[PDB]
């Protein structure tokens, strides 16, 4: 129903790599338990081959209320809870929030 | 459960909303279940098309997920053989640049 296709751009490859090797601390099991129960269907994190030190994150929600409930959780998670923990990384976020027009899913 | 190894999170920006709406209304001509059946056998796991809510742009996002990068390339071959001069010329009516973002999946969470 809803999907945020987000990109995180870092100032260096070393920053990107430390972040990727530190994922279980940022996107913890506890956080996923909460987001899961609030509407989160999937979350994929991938590298982006490039000039750019870019990370792609695609989030899929079962509804908009799902998206919003999870976003609040996420907004608080990084904007407040992990704020001081994430200052070691300088990065820029590009969000792409949208309603799903069509979807294909293999058997 | 299909694990995604390779992914493209691409986006397209149009010079007008009417053009975006027309492009959306022409996707069923492209992404037929017939084509999807053959691409899915070649490694396409998932394909999601979305209308981005952004007041500054007229944007469409697409996320293609593959079981492997080899699957991605076989799917590119299939797409090449699927369309020709008729699509080529339909796309000449539009103006947008595709922003691709391809790479290896590092982490995947799927619910339950």
């Amino acid at each position: 129903a809803f999907l945020n296709s987000l990109f995180m751009d870092f100032t260096s490859e070393n920053e990107l790599e430390l972040f990727l090797k530190s994922l279980d601390e940022v996107w913890s099991e506890d956080l996923y338990s909460r987001l899961s129960a609030a509407g989160l269907i999937r979350h994929v994190i991938s590298k982006v081959w490039n000039e750019q030190h870019r990370i792609s994150m695609v989030f899929e929600y079962d509804s908009k209320e799902g998206y919003q409930k999870c976003q609040e959780i996420i907004d608080k998670e990084f904007g407040i809870t992990l704020k001081e923990k994430l200052k070691k990384f300088v990065f820029k976020i590009h969000n792409n929030r949208g309603v799903v027009v069509s979807e294909f899913i293999r058997s």
